[PDB]
This record gives C-alpha cells, sequence and structure tokens, in this order.
C-alpha cells in the first residue's frame, strides 16, 4: 500500500508503543499480519472489534485477517481510511480504519528523521480522527 494525505494530518505509527507521525508511507503486512511501514512500525487506527465492527474508542495496531474457506486476495483503503480485505470465497470484510492525527502547532513537532516527527511540549497533543473528519485530510491510494 502506497498511502499519501491531501490536506491536514499525519499517519500514526507505533514502535513497541513509541508513537511517531508521518505524511506518506509505503505500507505492507508483516509476518504476524500487522500493517506496517517500511521500518516495521505498526500503522495505527480503529481496529475491528470482537463483534466484527469498527471500534472508534481505541487507537491500536491494525491487523489484517489472512482468511475469511476464503483467504486474502486483495487489500484496499478508501479515502476515509477504511481498510477492505478481498477474499477468494467472494467476500469482502473491513479490517480497520486508518486514523490521522493533527496538532495545534505542527511547527513545534520534534523531527526524528527526514520525514517523521514526534509529539513535543510545543506541538500540543495529537487530535486523532478519521480521514476527512473534522479538519483532517483525505487518503490517496
Amino acid at each position: 500500500l502506497d498511502l499519501a494525505i491531501n490536506g491536514n494530518g499525519f499517519f500514526v505509527t507505533s514502535n513497541n508503543g513509541a508513537i511517531s507521525y508521518t505524511r506518506a508511507g509505503y505500507f505492507n503486512t508483516d509476518k504476524q499480519d500487522f500493517i506496517v511501514d517500511n521500518n516495521g512500525y505498526r500503522l495505527q487506527g480503529y481496529a475491528v472489534g470482537p463483534n466484527g465492527q469498527l471500534q472508534n474508542g481505541v487507537v491500536t495496531d491494525l491487523k489484517v485477517e489472512r482468511a475469511n474457506t476464503g483467504q486474502l486476495a486483495g487489500l484496499e483503503i478508501d479515502d476515509t481510511g477504511v481498510i477492505f480485505a478481498r477474499y477468494t470465497n467472494g467476500q469482502s470484510k473491513v479490517q480497520g480504519q486508518v486514523v490521522l492525527a493533527n496538532f495545534a502547532n505542527i511547527q513545534g513537532l520534534t523531527p526524528i528523521g527526514k520525514t517523521s516527527w514526534v509529539q513535543s511540549s510545543e506541538s500540543g497533543e495529537p487530535a486523532v480522527g478519521a480521514p476527512r473528519s473534522g479538519t483532517l485530510g483525505a487518503l490517496q491510494s
């Protein structure tokens, strides 16, 4: 998955819980079927709950189910970040929803790499939500 944002906001990735923020990413699934960036850090969002519905109460790792029988054939993410898995038994199932974070003062963000930042005393706290909700931008591919 090659993801970009148009508008405000940052993708949220978790390194064993260390959270960083980025503008665009190449995302894959790892050996435990987590959606990860090119460092292996886990893309964060609303996961599907135990009842198969999106849990907007918790921002967590995004898992993609290998099977539904039917096994995974494709993975797509719409402009509001909803992740659709396509399976060989003719089914599709939502796997989660990518979130974006925005900041009251993104200038105050602490750079941790060429294209990644972390929260700071100067940036304010992350305000997290679905792409195209509130002031947050839209997801491309």
